[PDB]
């Protein structure tokens, strides 16, 4: 795999959203994943509807949470997803509206990488696209980024509690690191971005529960 890559200068990433007060970060990474492959697939970006798997994932929690992969098997077995446009983000489970002739993009299921294994991580960052992955965004230090490489070491790689999107990978001042997109808006962390650090003994836990969906 190459030594670094930043598919937001590919044209696979979206802007930067905000999820608000509802616990629906599992909705955007999972859109996030599928808008890099629909971009990777179809030569076209479009932001995709968090909204619609928020309403319509059964086997997740709305507003209370859920898991990426749920959130893929629902767009392949439903044979789509609709669009940001035909399905707007409002920021609370309610009844789903799905529209099939509304749906931007379709899912073949799924991949999850190895547990803990930054390689593989890296490996599927460089030939597939953007990743969803989850990680433990608990900390004040997180939740203030502002620049450079994150890196604290009272992370607790087994406490997932978000999910998030890496879109790249690369070195800063010998800091190896991930490209994350969050979904806390723009004027979180660098523009809504934190770079994580990488090869640090799986800091976060940012490879314990990674997946990204094929089309
Ligand atoms: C995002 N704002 C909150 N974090 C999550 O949703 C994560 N998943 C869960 O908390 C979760 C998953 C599945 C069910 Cl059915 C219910 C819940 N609450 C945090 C763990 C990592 C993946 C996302
Ligand atoms: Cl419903
Ligand atoms: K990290």
């Amino acid at each position: 795999a190459p030594d670094s890559v930043d598919y937001r200068k590919k044209g696979y990433v979206t802007p930067v959203k905000n999820q608000g007060q509802c616990g629906s970060c599992w909705a955007f990474s999972s859109v996030g994943a599928l808008e890099g492959q629909l971009k990777k697939k179809t030569g076209k970006l479009l932001n995709l509807s968090p909204q619609n798997l928020v309403d319509c994932v059964s086997e997740n929690d709305g507003c209370g949470g859920g898991y990426m992969t749920n959130a893929f098997q629902y767009v392949q077995k439903n044979r789509g997803i609709d669009s940001e446009d035909a399905y707007p983000y409002v920021g609370q489970e309610e009844s789903c509206m799905y529209n099939p002739t509304g749906k931007a993009a379709k899912c073949r299921g799924y991949r999850e990488i190895p547990e803990g294994n930054e390689k593989a991580l890296k490996r599927a960052v460089a030939r597939v696209g953007p990743v969803s992955v989850a990680i433990d965004a608990s900390l004040t230090s997180f939740q203030f980024y502002s620049k450079g490489v994150y890196y604290d070491e009272s992370c607790n790689s087994d406490n997932l509690n978000h999910a998030v999107l890496a879109v790249g990978y690369g070195i800063q001042k010998g800091n190896k690191h991930w490209i994350i997109k969050n979904s806390w808006g723009e004027n979180w962390g660098n523009k809504g971005y934190i770079l994580m650090a990488r090869n640090k003994n799986n800091a976060c836990g940012i490879a314990n529960l990674a997946s990204f969906p094929k089309m």
